[PDB]
């Protein structure tokens, strides 16, 4: 767990799609989704292990 893990699911207002994972801290699990590329947050790791290792664990 680290502070930025609340951040919620913030695609960003850019209109391209990435796969990424994020922390939904409203559920408390690591989520597949798309990012954007632009206005994100701390909350987006290439993979669910990063994600999780961050978060959970």
């Amino acid at each position: 767990a680290a502070k930025y893990c609340k951040l919620p699911l913030r695609i960003g207002p850019c209109k391209r799609k990435i796969p990424s994972f994020y922390y939904k801290w409203k559920a408390k699990q690591c989520l597949p989704f798309d990012y954007s590329g632009c206005g994100g947050n701390a909350n987006r790791f290439k993979t669910i292990e990063e994600c999780r290792r961050t978060c959970v664990g």
